[PDB]
This record gives structure tokens, C-alpha cells and sequence, in this order.
């Protein structure tokens, strides 16, 4: 906001400064400006031939000045010239020795959310971007350097993957790759990574640049045989199977928070490639670490269900009070075959729990949370039984429902039942979050009416308002239909609750109702719409975590070895297709 | 898997097998490879004609030998120069003596689901897939036989209409039937059966392959006259009403497992013909059996109101014992008039269950299961009744409710009726066997947490989760919110239920309401947009039903037989349609 509000201001102050000195007004048509340009600066920014070279003329000097601003920061005439894609003024500007190589540090051409534009910060870069052949085919002649990081550490090849049109990115890819022409450095161009240790290739992956994705593809694709409609094609799998060493670019994916990303999974050689090592290795385990989790959910729960409980030594302390059995102490708990055979169970849950913190905790979505939260919620229960603390039906009553709510984890396994996670992900941290607090107001409006309504009225006859942690209770019960509406029939109720409670029912249904339709847009269109999506993106996920989590001898390398075939030394996979 | 990694490995092997010799490396661009293949093989492959020649005149043996792997086994050189449609080396394979009826009984020219062709066994049929014209009218001068039948008995007439591309398979259809010719074979092609015992006008009906059905038909229409916009068209209606002797084309419709054969049924001579012998004897017969199965149903019912029982001798057990009434003794059970009236109805009712048995059982979808569990639990109840074993109730209920909903199979006699059972299926082996797994799952993590936060308090004034089996019950019903949520108002609760019933409330709304939309999306599109082709496919099924099932007085043979108007002996089907 401040920020925005400094820019135009500053262009504001720009317009000014041209005004005042008559020379740089004749340009526009030794002095610098607001954002530290000059009269070839102003003369290149709207196309002013005659007036750069006039100017150029008189300052030769003028030509190596860079803009002086924290915007504009090391951006030459060279550069303006090169956007606005004046080829005469660019050919003037060579004649008169211009750096091809200065780098414009600016904040404006720096890649960020507020800057339109990220073209690099050589005119190599900005040439390539406006999409200008005849200077990038210039520009080298004048010796350019293709081979130019950014502070961000992207070349050219990395800027072209970032621009908005993806077709004529293809093109500029081509025409500076073919420019390359050297073997004696030690990375070609196509294999620098940038800083984030990112190629071109793997690049186009994370940024959901498809057709970018598809021509480097291209490359890595050996075509084996052809045989009429069938051809066999064999795909390189470096760098989308990257394992045992560095993240995948499978891995890259999933981290990343760009929706466009995730349609790179469904690109033929990423496709096949999960689906075979889902298929190969992914499910057996993960059934298998499904079935060892329920039987442990199961052991849990019988633990809970046997937990040590005895008939209370005191007295009933009210009317109110149901309590009728309390907990045992610790050499209580344990005195019995039927305590010891419980004590095996529980020792068994304590040490899958801490089993669980192992895996996940020395290594830091949802299931995540919620399993972490499920050992810590078992390990308090441990505690609160060694020092004989009462309350143990908290941890325990979280623990269980969290415990199970786990196993609905490895629903992803099946096909059909993984999308169905998805919804109710969405439909808790979407619709749910958005109208819980439209939701919770008209109960807190409601609650507080009904409780000062039977405030003066005995609770024995009708006790769902008696206090207001029951009347808030009781009015969310009622929101929800869960409960019936009260109603006595042998007593007079007060006439105000006959008109509050049926301004609340006909609210209650119209706001229930409501969040129907919102969860209908939410689980038809975004989920069971994008089913065979939401789902591969969760296969990713799980091999990627399982990888992670696994030995060696559990999980073979996907695709077929070279060396044995003469191949080299990489892991290629190879898919037969139709191409009618 | 396994075999998909074999192949890959083989064909791997192969690419190293052409490195090792000079010679087979010259081919590509007597020794064998690692598929059998020759250097003939490998320059076929690649269409290497000038590599073929110089081969073929070392060694002219060479075009007699045929590959020698599992994968290829039988395909010779010319085999490849078909498919991949070299037409000057297939006329100088031909030139030197190659064999045109060699067989190709290789697993990768099988048909299976692992391989994306299928072409059969013969240089003709892979001619004729590939769509070379030249080249069948080339082979059939060498003596290729039109009438060759493969592994899978199928002739080039099949292998046709199992092609993906069906309008090439229309004009090669046309012209290896053209080049026939013969009538002293005793099968014309268009009539060889395969080893299913399907022609070509059955395969394309099984295959749902609509323009092959369609233009095999014109063979099979005799157009009587043309009155203007009016003409009369005579359908042959052998093979698609083949009955009393062989399975209709209607039966092989319904037993396959082809979604796209049904289509099928929307064709011309067969949609009429399924229209006319439900009206004409389809209905009324299905009609009648369900107003004697609903009566049987009634008269099952009254049975069980009126089943025998006497007040019990014993005294009440606990103060939890609601028993009043016992079962009576056999002897006991008829000694009176209405007693001898109910032996009756239950006599009615066995015979029934004998019947259902006696045409059901010796015969071997769902509603075959239904009635067979109802038949059987009819048996089950007189069993008991005669060795007068208590617990008759639990046979019953099983009964009567899978006896009623028998009554529902009746439906798709009305047209409307019809595709709501099929939504039923759908919903309940569709979304509701996925969903359960989700849903049992979080009524498991609730019931859990419900019965231990109520273990230490007194049953009496909540006794939703008295014991475990209960809880898991009332959890259920919670679930649904087909019962109340438990409240009692006059005692003071656990803090801990009203954490977990909110939980449970908000989670139980919205997984039931995502239950909804899942129900949503089958029932709207799958069912309700598709109805009357669901409930054509309903009225074949139960028509091919009861013509097994009838005797031949009842059910005259569909159309008009000819004899009595000179046209053979076959049942024709007149259908009168307006052109325009
Ligand atoms: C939600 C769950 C937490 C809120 C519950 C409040 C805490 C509480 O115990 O309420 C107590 C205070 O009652 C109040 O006066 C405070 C409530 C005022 C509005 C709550 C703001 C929450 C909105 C964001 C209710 O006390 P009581 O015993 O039910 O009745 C009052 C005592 N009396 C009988 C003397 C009148
Ligand atoms: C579904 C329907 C079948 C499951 C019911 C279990 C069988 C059963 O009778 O439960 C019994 C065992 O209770 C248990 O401890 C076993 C239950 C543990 C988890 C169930 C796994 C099912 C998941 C797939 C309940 O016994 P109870 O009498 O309800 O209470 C325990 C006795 N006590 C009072 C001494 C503590
Ligand atoms: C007494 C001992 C031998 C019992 C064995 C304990 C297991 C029941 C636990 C211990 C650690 C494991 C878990 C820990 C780590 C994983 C991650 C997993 O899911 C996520 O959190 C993924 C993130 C997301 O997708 O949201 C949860 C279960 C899993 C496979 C495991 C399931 C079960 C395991 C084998
Ligand atoms: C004893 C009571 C008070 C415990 C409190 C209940 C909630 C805190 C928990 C338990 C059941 C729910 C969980 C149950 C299952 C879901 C699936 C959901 O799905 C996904 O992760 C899909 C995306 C993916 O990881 O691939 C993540 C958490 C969520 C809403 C829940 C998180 C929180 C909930 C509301
Ligand atoms: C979407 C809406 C507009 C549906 C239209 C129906 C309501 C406008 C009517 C239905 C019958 C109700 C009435 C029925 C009876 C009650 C009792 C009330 O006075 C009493 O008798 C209280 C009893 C007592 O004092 O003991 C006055 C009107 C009231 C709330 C109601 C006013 C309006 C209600 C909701
Ligand atoms: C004492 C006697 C004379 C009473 C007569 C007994 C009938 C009530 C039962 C006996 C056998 C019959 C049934 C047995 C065979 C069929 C199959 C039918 O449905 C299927 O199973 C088709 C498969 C499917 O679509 O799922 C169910 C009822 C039906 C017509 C019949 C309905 C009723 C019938 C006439
Ligand atoms: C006493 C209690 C414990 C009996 C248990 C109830 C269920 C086992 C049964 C009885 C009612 C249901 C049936 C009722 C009717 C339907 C129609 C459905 O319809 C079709 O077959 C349409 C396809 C076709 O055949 O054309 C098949 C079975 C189904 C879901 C049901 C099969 C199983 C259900 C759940
Ligand atoms: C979709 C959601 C987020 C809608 C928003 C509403 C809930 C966040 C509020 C509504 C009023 C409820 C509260 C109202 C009163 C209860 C009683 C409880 O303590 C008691 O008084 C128990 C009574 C006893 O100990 O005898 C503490 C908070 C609790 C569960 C509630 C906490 C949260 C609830 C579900
Ligand atoms: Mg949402
Ligand atoms: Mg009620
Ligand atoms: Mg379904």
C-alpha cells in the first residue's frame, strides 16, 4: 500500500522533473531526474530516435550512465531501448559501446507480486522476454553472455519459463539453447540450476508450465520402435524420479502452493511413473501400515473400554451429582491377570505412540496434526495413570476420536474413497469456517433470549436453559435438530418462548439449510468434479512420504536400470502407446 | 506387472542384441537376437528396404524363418513388412516364396487387455487392420485364405469389428467379402462362426460396435415397398431373436459385461422387437407373476402375525427382562381351528419357498440372491417350527423383509418404476459402499469416547452407552439423528460430553450431508438422465428370463413366419417408418 503509494508518486515526481529542465521536455519529444534517468533515458522510453541520438551525440558518456533510483537501479539506456524494442536506437546504442552486460538491480524488475514484469536484469533477458529475435541475434553478435545468473539466479532459460505467454517462450528457449554451442563448461545451459537448485526442466514442473514441460520433454524421450500404429518410447526419469539424493521433482510439486503444478502430474511420463510405483510398491505397504494402525486403534480401544475403574469411597455430594465409580490408584489398577493382560495393551499403545513422535516429530498437512496430536493426547494418559491424576477420560476421549479419525487416513488408498478426504477437508476449513461464525452469533442471540425466558421459571419442568453454559448448549442442540423443542403441555410457558422459538426455527432451518447449498457447491464441483486430480495428487503425496520413511531393500528404484542395456547409467521408463 | 517388466526387459535386450553384431547394426540403419528376430526381421522393422534385398539374396532362407520368442512366436519378416506397410518389400517377399498363411501364435498378437492390438495370427488380417488395401488385394494372388479362423477361432471378418477405427472396418469388411466367392463351402463368411459360436453380426452386437451392426443389417432388411414418405421394411430377425434352440443376440447382450453393447438395443429391428414382445406378452404374463407373488407375500405375512405363541412359564429372570410371551410347543402349535386355518397358509408357504428354490437353484443378479435368502429362510422357519428350536423371530424378520422387498423387483413392469431400483443398487453399492468405510470409522472413534465418559456415571438416567455394544448402537443412531441427543437436565453430565457430542454433531452433519451430494451426483446423471435405456436393458433381461422360465404355449415366437408368404422359414418383423 505504502509502497504502491511511493511508486506513483515517484512516476508523478518523474513527470515533473521532465518538465522543468526544457532539454529533457525536447527528449521526451548532464541533469538528472526523480528516477535518476536522463535525456537518452526519457528519449528511449517513448521512441525518440532523434532526440537519443542528439543526445548521444553531444554525452557519449551518456550511454554507460545507469538510472540512479532504488527502482530503477543499474538500468541503462540499453535496456529501455531493448523493451521498447527500437531496433535503430538498440544498433545506435551498440555503436556507441554500450554494456550488454549491466545488470539492472532494481526493485521494479525484481520478481515479485506488485512488479508485472519479471524480465531478468540483463538486455539479453529483456530482448528474449518482449520477444524481440533480431536483437537477441544482435545482442551476442556484441558480445552478450547467455550463461548471465540473476540475483534470484535464473538465466534466461528460467526467465522464459516464467513469462504469461507460454508459446512464444518455446521459441526464445529454442533460439538461445541453439546459441549455447560450447562442451567445455561443465554444466550446458539447459543444466544450470538456478539458486533454488532448480533446472529448466524442473522449473517448468513446479511453475505448471505445460507446454514448456512438454517440449523439454522432448529431449529426454528416446523413441526405441515403431511398428505400424504401436511405437515404444523410453523417457529419461532423471530428474522426475530424483531419489536417494535430492527432492524429485514429484516432491518439488507437492511442496509447492501452485494449483497449475499439479497438472504436470497428469504429463505422460510423470503419469505412468506414479502409477506404476502406486501400483509396484505404494499400496502393499500402505495397506500394510493400514491394517497395523486399525489392529493398534483396536488395542487402544480396549485398553479404554477395561480402563481400572472402582465404586467411589465418598458420599454423593448433591442431588445433581450421577457419579458412581471413580478411578483407581496406581497398585489398585494393577493387581490381577485381567489388569496384567490390560498392562500388555497399554504398554503396547505407549510405545506405538512414542513409535509415532519418532516418525514425525524430529522431522518438522492435517493427518499430520492429527496423529501427533493422538500421541500426545495417549502419552498425558500415561502420566495422568503413573502419578494417579484424575480427569484421564479427557486425554483418553480426544485420544479415541482422534485415534479413529486417523484410520479415515487411509481411505486414499482406495480410489474412490481418497477424493471423499478431500471433501471434508473443504467443507470444515471452507463452508464450515466461513458460516460457524455467521452460525455461532444467532445462537449466542438466541441462548441469551431463552435463558432470562426461563430465568423466572422453575427448571424441573423444563431444565434445557437452567444455567448459560446449558443454554448455549441446549440452543446449539436445538439449531441442529438434534434435540427435540421443549415442550411441557402440563405447565404454562412463558408466551415470549412461543414467539422466540419460532422466530428461531424458521432461522434455524433457513440458516441450516444454507449451509446445504454451500456444501452442494463445495463437494460437487471442486471435488467429485476433479476426482481422478485430487486423488493422483494424494498418491504423490503418500509415495513421497513414503520414500522418505522407508529402507532401501522396501523400495526398489522405478523404472529399468542402464549398463546392463547400454544405456547409461540412469533409470529409464519405458511406455508403449497407441499413437491413432 | 511382472510381465510388463519381462517384455520391456526383453525389449531391451533386443536394442543390445542389434549392437553386438555388425551386422544386425547395418540392418537396423543366422544369427539370432534376443527376441529370434534375424536381420531380415530388424530391417522390416525399421523399413529398411535396401538392407532387406542384400539379405534376402545371401540368405533366401531367411524369409522362410520365423521369430523364435514367446513374445513373437511365428511372425515372420513379412508379418512386419505388412504392418508396417512397405509395399516394395512385401512384393519382393512374395518374389521370394514367402509363406502367406503363416501363423503368428506370439502372446503379443493375443488378445488381452496387456496388448493395445489385436490382428490376429495371419498377414491378411494384419493387412486388413492396418487398412492397406493393396496389400490384401497383393496376398490374395499368393494364395492367402480369406477363411482362416485363429486361436481364437476368429476370421478376418471377426478381427474387423474388433478394431478401433470402425469406419475403416466397414470398407475392409467389405472388400474380404467381396473376394469370397464361393459357394460350395458350406458356411459363407459372413456365417463362419468363431469358437464362442459368434458370427460377424453377433460380434458386433457383443462389442457394441453400432456402424458394424448397422451396416451388416442392410444384408439382413428387405424393403417391401416406398409410399411416398412411407416405406415398409422387412427385418430378418434370425439371429437377434434366435430362441428354442441357441442363445438370442438379446441374451449375449445382457450376460456380457460391455456397457457399450447395450447401445445395441437402440437399433432398429431390435428396438421394436423388444417393444413389441414386452407389450405382447411381456407385461401381462410379468403382471400376473407379481399379483401371485404379492398374495404369496400377504399370505406369508399373516402367518407370522398370527404365529403360535403362549404366555411363558418361567418367572422374569431380571429386572431388565421385558419377555411375556413365549414360543409354543408343535403339538401346542395346532390344536384349534385357527390354529389348522394358519397350517394351511404355512403349507402355501413352504410349497412357495420350494417352487422359488426348484427354479432358481438348479439354474446356477441381486434379485436372484433376494428370493433365493427368502426361500431359504422360509426352510429355516418350519425347520425350527417342526423340532420346536426357539429363536423362529430371527428367521422370520429376515423373511419379511427380504420378502417384501422382493415385491420391488415388479417395478420395472412400469416404465417410470423401473429405473428407481436401479438407483437403489447404485446408491447402495456405489456411494454407500464407499462411504461406510469413512463412516463406521467416525461412529467407532465416537462410541468409544461416548461409553467411557459414562462409564463411571449410573446408567439409569443415561443409559445411551450403558455398555459398549449399545454405545456403538446409539452412535449410529446419533449419527442419523434418528434418536435424540442424550440429555437428562436434572443431573449434572461429564464436561467432557458436551465437548465431544458438539464434535460429533457438527461431523455427523456434515459427512451425512456429503452423503447427500455423493447420492446427488449418482442418482441425477448415472440413473435419471439415462432411465429409459435402463429400463430397456431391465425389460431384455426380464424377457430372456421368462422365456427360459415359460413353457412354449405361453409365449409365441416373436414376428411373422414366412412360408405361408415364400419367404424361408424365418420369423420376419415388419416395421413401417416415415423417411423424411
Ligand atoms: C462460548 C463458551 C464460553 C462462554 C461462557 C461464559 C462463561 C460462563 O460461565 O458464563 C457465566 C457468566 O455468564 C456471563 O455473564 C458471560 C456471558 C456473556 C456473553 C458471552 C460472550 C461470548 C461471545 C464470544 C454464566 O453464569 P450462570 O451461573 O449460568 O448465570 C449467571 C449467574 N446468575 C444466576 C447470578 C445470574
Ligand atoms: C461392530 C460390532 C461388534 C463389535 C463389538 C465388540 C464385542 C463386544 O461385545 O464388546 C465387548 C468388549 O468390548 C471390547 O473391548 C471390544 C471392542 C473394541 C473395539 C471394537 C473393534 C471393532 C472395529 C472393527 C463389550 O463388553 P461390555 O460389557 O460392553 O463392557 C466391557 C466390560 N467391562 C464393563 C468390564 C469394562
Ligand atoms: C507397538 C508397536 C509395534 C505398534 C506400531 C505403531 C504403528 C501403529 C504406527 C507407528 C508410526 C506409524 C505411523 C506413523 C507415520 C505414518 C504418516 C501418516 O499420515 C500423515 O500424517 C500424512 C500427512 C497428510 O497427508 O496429511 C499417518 C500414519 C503413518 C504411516 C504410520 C501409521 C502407523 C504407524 C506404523
Ligand atoms: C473429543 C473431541 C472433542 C475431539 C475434537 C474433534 C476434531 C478436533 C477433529 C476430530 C475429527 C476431524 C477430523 C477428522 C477428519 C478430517 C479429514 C481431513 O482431510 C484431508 O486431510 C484431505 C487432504 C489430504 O491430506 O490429502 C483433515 C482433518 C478432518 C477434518 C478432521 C480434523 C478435525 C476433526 C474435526
Ligand atoms: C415463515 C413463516 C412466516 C410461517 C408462517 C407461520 C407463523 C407466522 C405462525 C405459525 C403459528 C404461530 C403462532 C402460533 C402460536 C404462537 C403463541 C403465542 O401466545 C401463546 O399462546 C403462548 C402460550 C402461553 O402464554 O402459555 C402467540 C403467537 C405464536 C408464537 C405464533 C405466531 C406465529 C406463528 C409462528
Ligand atoms: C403355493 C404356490 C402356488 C405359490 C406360488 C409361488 C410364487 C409366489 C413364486 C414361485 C417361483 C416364482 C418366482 C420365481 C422366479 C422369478 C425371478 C424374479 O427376479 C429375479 O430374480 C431376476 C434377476 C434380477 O433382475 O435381479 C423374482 C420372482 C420370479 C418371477 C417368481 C415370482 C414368484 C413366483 C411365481
Ligand atoms: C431383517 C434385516 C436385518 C434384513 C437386512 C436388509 C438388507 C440385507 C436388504 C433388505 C432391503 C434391500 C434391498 C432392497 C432392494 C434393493 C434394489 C436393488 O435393485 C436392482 O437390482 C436394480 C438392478 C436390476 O436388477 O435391474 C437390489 C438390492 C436392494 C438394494 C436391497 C438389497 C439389500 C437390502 C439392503
Ligand atoms: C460450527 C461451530 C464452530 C459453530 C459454533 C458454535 C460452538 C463453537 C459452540 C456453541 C455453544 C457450545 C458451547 C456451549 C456450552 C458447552 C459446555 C461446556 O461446559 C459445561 O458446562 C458442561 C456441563 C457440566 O459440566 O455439567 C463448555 C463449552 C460447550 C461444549 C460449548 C463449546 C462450544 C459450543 C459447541
Ligand atoms: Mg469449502
Ligand atoms: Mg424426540
Ligand atoms: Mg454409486
Amino acid at each position: 500500500e505504502s509502497w504502491a503509494q511511493s511508486r506513483d508518486e515517484q512516476n508523478l515526481l518523474q513527470q515533473k522533473r521532465i518538465w522543468e529542465s526544457p532539454l529533457l521536455l525536447a527528449a521526451k519529444d548532464h541533469q538528472r531526474g526523480a528516477m535518476g534517468e536522463t535525456a537518452l533515458h526519457i528519449a528511449a522510453l517513448y521512441d525518440n530516435l532523434e532526440a537519443a541520438m542528439v543526445l548521444m551525440e553531444a554525452a557519449p558518456e551518456l550511454v554507460f550512465e545507469p538510472m540512479t533510483s532504488e527502482l530503477y537501479e543499474g538500468q541503462t539506456a540499453l535496456h529501455i531501448a531493448v523493451v521498447n524494442q527500437n531496433m535503430n536506437l538498440v544498433r545506435a546504442l551498440l555503436a556507441r559501446r554500450a554494456s550488454v552486460s549491466a545488470r539492472a538491480t532494481g526493485t521494479a524488475f525484481r520478481r515479485s507480486p506488485c512488479n508485472l514484469i519479471y524480465f531478468g536484469e540483463h538486455p539479453l533477458s529483456f530482448a528474449a522476454c518482449v520477444n524481440s529475435e533480431e536483437i537477441v541475434r544482435l545482442l551476442i553478435e556484441h558480445g552478450a553472455d547467455i550463461r548471465a545468473q540473476d540475483s534470484l539466479g535464473n538465466t534466461v532459460l528460467h526467465i522464459l519459463i516464467l513469462q504469461p505467454n507460454k508459446t512464444f517462450a518455446c521459441q526464445m528457449y529454442n533460439l538461445l539453447l541453439s546459441y549455447d554451442r560450447h562442451g567445455d563448461h561443465l554444466q550446458p545451459l539447459d543444466l544450470v540450476p538456478n539458486h533454488q537448485g532448480l533446472t529448466p526442466f524442473k522449473l517448468a514442473g513446479v511453475e505448471g508450465n505445460t507446454v514448456m514441460f512438454q517440449h523439454l520433454m522432448q529431449k529426454r524421450k528416446h523413441t526405441q520402435w515403431t511398428y505400424g500404429p504401436l511405437t515404444s518410447t523410453l523417457y529419461d526419469l532423471t530428474e522426475i524420479d530424483s531419489s536417494g539424493d535430492e527432492q524429485s521433482l514429484l516432491e518439488l510439486i507437492i511442496t509447492t502452493k501452485k494449483r497449475e503444478a499439479r497438472q504436470i502430474l497428469d504429463q505422460t511420463p510423470v503419469k505412468e511413473l506414479v502409477s506404476l510405483k502406486w501400483k509396484r510398491y505404494g499400496r502393499p505397504y500402505f495397506c500394510m501400515l493400514g491394517a497395523i494402525y486399525l489392529l493398534y486403534i483396536i488395542c487402544f480401544t480396549m485398553c479404554c473400554i477395561y480402563r481400572p475403574l472402582k465404586p467411589r469411597t465418598n458420599n454423593r455430594t448433591s442431588p445433581r451429582d450421577n457419579t458412581l465409580l471413580q478411578q483407581k490408584l496406581l497398585q489398585e489398577a494393577y493387581m490381577t491377570p485381567k489388569d496384567d493382560i490390560r498392562l500388555v495393551g497399554e504398554l503396547v499403545t505407549v510405545i506405538g505412540a512414542i513409535i509415532i513422535l519418532l516418525v514425525e516429530v524430529p522431522d518438522i498437512g492435517p493427518f499430520h496434526v492429527l496423529i501427533i496430536t493422538y500421541a500426545f493426547m495417549v502419552l498425558v494418559t500415561m502420566v495422568m495413570r503413573l502419578i494417579s491424576a484424575s480427569g484421564e477420560v479427557v486425554p483418553m476421549s480426544f485420544a479415541l476420536v482422534l485415534g479413529w479419525c486417523n484410520v479415515m487416513y487411509f481411505a486414499r488408498g482406495f480410489q474412490m474413497l481418497g477424493p471423499f478426504t478431500i471433501m471434508i477437508q473443504k467443507m470444515i476449513f471452507g463452508d464450515l469456517m466461513r458460516f460457524c461464525w455467521l452460525m455461532a452469533v444467532v445462537i449466542l442471540g438466541f441462548a441469551s433470549a431463552f435463558y432470562i425466558i426461563f430465568q423466572t421459571e422453575d427448571p424441573e419442568e423444563l431444565g434445557h436453559f437452567y444455567d448459560y453454559p446449558m443454554a448455549l448448549f441446549s440452543t446449539f442442540e436445538l439449531f441442529l435438530t438434534i434435540i427435540d423443542g421443549p415442550a411441557n403441555y402440563n405447565v404454562d410457558l412463558p408466551f415470549m418462548y412461543s414467539i422466540t422459538y419460532a422466530a428461531f426455527a424458521i432461522i434455524a432451518t433457513l440458516l441450516m439449510l444454507n449451509l446445504l447449498i454451500a456444501m452442494m457447491g463445495d463437494t460437487h464441483w471442486r471435488v467429485a468434479h476433479e476426482r481422478d486430480e485430487l486423488w493422483r495428487a494424494q498418491i504423490v503425496a503418500t509415495t513421497v512420504m513414503l520414500e522418505r520413511k522407508l529402507p532401501r531393500c522396501l523400495w526398489p528404484r522405478s523404472g529399468i536400470c542402464g549398463r546392463e542395456y547400454g544405456l547409461g547409467d540412469r533409470w529409464f521408463l519405458r511406455v508403449e502407446d497407441r499413437q491413432d
